[PDB]
Order: structure tokens, then C-alpha cells, then sequence
């Protein structure tokens, strides 16, 4: 399948090159997947997630999304026009409040959430949680992320947007998620980008369209931003049966387009995001 004039990050991932416009995906497209976006909640009224979208559970007097970060990043996820799984089901876990703020208990007890509720769920082609969030190092945050991954979950977690190695922050610094930096459309990392050896994959995350609350969209820049393109990478691969929510981190680094970014540090990966998806 081909999606003409899409957002920049949806072209790059099916690209072994910068500078084009086509989005090019295999057409099963997630269908039978399903992404936890734990965040500020998900506007599931938008139209651009066509039904697919569900509040699961909240820490909050609602579950609405009043700020609109988890709405773009679950948008990045699946919405039909900006996501990378356009038939992937998305399910909401309102872990911040709705100036983004959230304490690391509410955290914790979010991915714990997801990783039994995936149960009650049906996602036979298996399930992804992206986590565009983090702070300063905690041992506390990097087990919850590493029991939510054992319990089967392929989670994606950004790796900050400090421009300092991931190592002090969480959950990024867990070694057995998969951290995420973000790259430009110009196949530079992006300014703000966390790096480090904790880093598995860098995803677009400079001036990236998405959905926004309202039924509207915005684009906006960060490495919350490279996150869901990469969940959403991971639910679109597993659905065609080529990983498993164990080993789909190591897929993706393993058939990354490699050595393509530049003011990459030394011992970070040169490694981006790639579908691998021939027509
Ligand atoms: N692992 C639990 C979750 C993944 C798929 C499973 C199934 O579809 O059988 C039920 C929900």
C-alpha cells in the first residue's frame, strides 16, 4: 500500500533514503495488534481514529485528554492518516494529568495496569505499549518497565529530550525496553535528543503531524515523538509475523537503515527505524 503526501516520519521509516513523501506499508497495517499509549489519554472522538481508540483506565477525575500529548502520540501510533499501524487498536492509560504532570506511583501502577489488562483484551497478533514520558533516574520506574516487557509486551519508551545521555533517566536507562531517539528530516539527531549506549533506535521526532485534541492536528517536536512511530513499527511487524513482543526491539535495530544520521556521539547507534517493506 502506498500513502501519498504523508508526514515526513511516515515516509522515512519506509525509506532507505531522506527526502520523500510516500508512506509505504504492507496493507494488514497492525490489524489484529493492539497499542497502550500511557500518557495524558487519547481523544477517542477523533475521526482520524475511525472507532479504534479506547479509554481503558485513568488516575484522574476523567479520562479525557485536556492536553493533547497523548492524543498526538497515539495519533503517530495508528490514526489513518498520521500513524504508522492504521489498523492497530489503541487503548489509553491516562498516567499524567492535564498539564502533563504525573507522579512516578501513578507511573508504576499504569504499566503494571497494561500489563494485565492486555489480558483481558484481544490482540491475537500481540500487544506494544509506547511510553512518551520519563524523569530522572529511578530503579523503581526501570523494573516496572522491565516487568511490563516479561509479561509480553513489546514496550517502547522515549529516551529524553534533555541532549544527555539517557543513562540518568527513566524509563529510559531500563536495558530491556527499547529506548527510542529522535531524529530531523534531515537525517540529523535531533537537537534536544537524548543519546547514549542505553539508546536501541532513533525514530522521527522533529516536526511531526500528528493528531490533536479538538479534532484537530499539530506538529510538534520530541523524542515522545520518535516513540510511537516505533510502536507503532513494532505492532505493524508483528501482525505480519516477522517478531514477537520479546524480540522486536532487536528486529527493528537488526534491519535498521545503519550508518544514514549524523551528530550521532560516539557510542550511541547510528540506527534508524525502517519497515523494510517491498511493494
Ligand atoms: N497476551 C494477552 C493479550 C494478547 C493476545 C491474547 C490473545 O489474543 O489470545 C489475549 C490478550
Amino acid at each position: 500500500a502506498a500513502q501519498t503526501n504523508a508526514p515526513w516520519g511516515l515516509a522515512r521509516i519506509s525509506s532507505t533514503s531522506p527526502g520523500t513523501s510516500t508512506y509505504y506499508y504492507d496493507e494488514s497495517a497492525g490489524q489484529g495488534s493492539c497499542v497502550y499509549v500511557i500518557d495524558t489519554g487519547i481523544e477517542a472522538s477523533h475521526p482520524e481514529f475511525e472507532g479504534r481508540a479506547q479509554m481503558v483506565k485513568t488516575y484522574y477525575y476523567s479520562s479525557r485528554d485536556g492536553n493533547g500529548h497523548g492524543t498526538h502520540c497515539a495519533g503517530t501510533v495508528g490514526s489513518r492518516t498520521y500513524g504508522v499501524a492504521k489498523k492497530t487498536q489503541l487503548f489509553g492509560v491516562k498516567v499524567l494529568d492535564d498539564n502533563g504532570s504525573g507522579q512516578y506511583s501513578t507511573i508504576i501502577a499504569g504499566m503494571d495496569f497494561v500489563a494485565s489488562d492486555k489480558n483481558n483484551r484481544n490482540c491475537p497478533k500481540g500487544v506494544v505499549a509506547s511510553l512518551s514520558l520519563g524523569g530522572g533516574y529511578s530503579s523503581s520506574v526501570n523494573s516496572a518497565a522491565a516487568r511490563l516487557q516479561s509479561s509480553g509486551v513489546m514496550v517502547a519508551v522515549a529516551a529524553g529530550n534533555n541532549n544527555a545521555d539517557a543513562r540518568n533517566y527513566s524509563p529510559a536507562s531500563e536495558p530491556s525496553v527499547c529506548t527510542v531517539g529522535a531524529s530531523d528530516r534531515y537525517d540529523r539527531r535531533s537537537s534536544f535528543s537524548n543519546y547514549g549506549s542505553v539508546l536501541d533506535i532513533f525514530g522521527p521526532g522533529t516536526d511531526i503531524l500528528s493528531t490533536w485534541i479538538g479534532g484537530s492536528t499539530r506538529s510538534i517536536s520530541g523524542t515522545s515523538m520518535a516513540t510511537p512511530h516505533v510502536a507503532g513499527l513494532a505492532a505493524y511487524l508483528m501482525t505480519l509475523g516477522k517478531t514477537t513482543a520479546a524480540s522486536a526491539c532487536r528486529y527493528i535495530a537488526d534491519t535498521a537503515n545503519k550508518g544514514d544520521l549524523s551528530n550521532i556521539p560516539f557510542g550511541t547507534v547510528n540506527l534508524l527505524a525502517y519497515n523494510n517493506y517491498q511493494a
